[PDB]
């Protein structure tokens, strides 16, 4: 009698995971990991935000708190603070009570329960054939999350232009123009992962024009608000524009990066509708999905975010911490670009500073990446994506020289 | 203007406890009692943060070396091994033989969901959504929903509660297992059956295991009350550990919501026991894929509290003392309620009040009798007759017992 698990195969390995394992085992003293999936300081360390440390101390010393179940949809002050952060204090959607918020297990959890809701209630009853459009390329897990919710038809829209090292707007618009009516479109609100290149506001207006015409459902992924540029309002421009254009949409918010709270799993699904009463019905269906997935959400991370966003002094301290990370990212991009151009590297390198956020498509091809990894011990994905916060004052000259060698030696 | 894309979304109905609690809240009658809270409450009707949890929370807050970087997908390693070791026992042969895996999950619900998702994909075939899933009659209100969300199309009941004798219908239970198709999944309450409170005895568990072994039934244990149920961690895990020694492969969804009082930190563990070490590693690799598309990786704070407690002998002993305090109060409320009903010469028998264990009790009242308690005496409980025993207090015990006496004598 064989094990009931005897035929269970070994799951496919994750590229990022193996890359970091390879870096860890590398004895070369020049090695650099540009494939970390989180913010790191100039000393290659994690950074707990000072405001988070401060609030955690307050929480630990607050004997009025208990551990009883949160509401299914989550902590009320977190949900309202989170949605207001995305939409702005003066949002007409908030004033008109057309907004709901579901606390979730990070951005991933928000995407999941939103996809589960759409797969049951959107565009008909249990309609799993609604096309879901993701960017080419996109965050690895987008396809997997929507597939897990049951969607049978995941498609891509053109986005990264590898020749221009920038946004292929014409291809993006043409793919949307050919999307079946009511298709779901997964949009990066700001700091596109993995490329770092965002549509400009003028480009967003062209994108919204096609989506409005073909009744496409925007599903925003907002994982980097404030973290991307240091400016919360600017990083929310596209979301707030879609509000004012009258779209109904979902917005999956993560607080993993902009609060540094990765392992407390703090997210919010913001829902924007045309009318207040059906938003309440959406929320009641979201409760059913939550109850059969994680029952109700954890308190610690949401309590930190809610306390920060609702205290004006903590809020201003937080914005300072976020600007510290955004400023470091900005500086590493400027310094890498400057050194590449000083070395007379072929090609253009303004994309390094045109992009925003912690991830950058360098424009290197897989053979050039293989040179960096194998001969220079600089670890990055074959896609050419780097974590810009993996660059430091101490390794910048080595990384820029190695990229110069990769570009000049390898076609 | 065109209609909202949400215009046809109907209102979902909320769980019975929400309405019961709002009705209680809005009741102006000063004698009112809420016997339908879904968590432990003290003799003063308040929540209880365990002292050991307060102490460990201080330790965590003062540990400057902790960061917030993503945990591994399967969770905090020290929590997973401590949780599985808590359920299986330090000297478990499965642990020594490396036949065990553990997945940190979002409470017991999250563990049930991940395990159900795995079974719906890899067990009894590939993508077999037709494997029958058996749950007790009655059972925890979300068992059906969780396995249905995993895709299972055939969710069945096994007889369990006998309303006439106020106890376990072991013969009906065993006959339902005998007729189950081979490889059917059976969701078993490890201890402190929810909602009834009545558990199989160890000798009754041996008969259950015999049928399940003969019919190749898959045990999916729900272990939400270990230690909390009786105050003794070893006794509360006896059924699980007997299934290990009988050679079963199985899942066990563990919750630390009750026995640590960490309800809102969502601390659970899915323990997997298999025949062979290397297929367990492949099971875990598939659990990672499922976690990745559900919550990506699990939260740290509650797991850190449990891990810190279970890995330190001094904290573990404080914790077991705290757990015994809750178990002893529940045990006392049961004994006092029974003694008061028998002193009032209440018709029927009432040893089921003390035969049951854990926070929840099927009182054996019928819906007409419950309706009296709610409408006339303002004692709030579910139409099934389930009460939360920790809703009883030294102050309300005579009013509740007197009211149950009235209900039983006035209404047939
Ligand atoms: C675009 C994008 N979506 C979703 C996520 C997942 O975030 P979380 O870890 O909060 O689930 C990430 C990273 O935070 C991301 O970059
Ligand atoms: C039998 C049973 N299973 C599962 C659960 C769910 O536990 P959690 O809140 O940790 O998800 C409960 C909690 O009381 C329960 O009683």
């Amino acid at each position: 009698p064989p094990s009931v698990f005897a035929e269970v195969p070994q799951a496919q390995r994750v590229l990022v995971f193996k890359l970091t394992a390879d870096f860890r085992e590398d004895p070369d003293p020049r090695k650099v990991n540009l494939g970390v999936g989180a913010y790191r300081t100039d000393d290659c360390h994690p950074w707990v935000l000072p405001v988070v440390k401060k609030v955690e101390q307050k929480i630990a010393n607050d004997n009025s708190l208990n551990h009883e179940y949160l509401p299914i949809l989550g902590l009320a002050e977190f949900r309202s603070c989170a949605s207001r952060l995305a939409l702005g204090d003066d949002s007409p959607a908030l004033k008109e009570k057309r907004v709901g918020g579901v606390q979730s297990l990070g951005g991933t959890g928000a995407l999941r329960i939103g996809a589960d809701f759409l797969a049951r209630w959107y565009n008909g009853t249990n309609n799993k054939n609604t096309p879901v459009y993701v960017s080419s390329p996109t965050w690895e897990n987008h396809n997997a999350v929507f597939s897990a919710a049951g969607f049978k038809d995941i498609r891509s829209y053109r986005y990264w232009d590898a020749e221009k090292r920038g946004l292929d707007l014409q291809g993006f618009l043409n793919d949307l123009e050919n999307a079946p009516e009511f298709s779901i479109v997964v949009l990066h609100a700001c700091a596109h992962n993995p490329t770092g290149i965002d549509p400009t506001p003028e480009q967003w207006k062209q994108i919204a024009s096609v989506m409005k015409h073909r009744f496409l459902f925007p599903f925003f992924d907002s994982a980097y608000q404030g973290f991307a540029s240091g400016n919360l309002e600017r990083d929310a421009w596209a979301i707030r524009y879609f509000v004012s254009e009258g779209f109904e949409f979902f917005c999956a918010q993560s607080f993993s990066k902009n609060f540094g709270l990765y392992n407390e799993r703090v997210g919010n699904l913001t829902v924007v509708g045309k009318e207040p009463e059906s938003i309440l019905q959406v929320l009641s269906q979201m409760e059913k999905i939550v109850r059969i997935t994680w029952s109700n959400p954890p308190a610690q991370g949401a309590r930190i975010v809610a306390s920060t966003l609702s205290n004006p002094e903590l809020f201003e301290e937080w914005t300072g911490n976020v600007k510290t990370m955004a400023d470091r990212i900005l500086t590493m991009r400027s310094e890498l670009r400057a050194r590449l151009e000083a070395l007379k590297t072929p090609g253009t390198w303004n994309h390094i500073t045109d992009q925003i956020g912690m991830f950058s498509f360098t424009g290197l091809n897989p053979k050039q990446v293989e040179y960096l990894v194998n001969e220079k011990h600089i670890y990055l994905l074959p896609s050419g994506r780097i974590n810009v916060s993996g660059l430091t004052t101490k390794n910048l000259d080595y990384v820029a020289t190695s990229i110069h060698e990769a570009v000049t030696k390898i076609q």
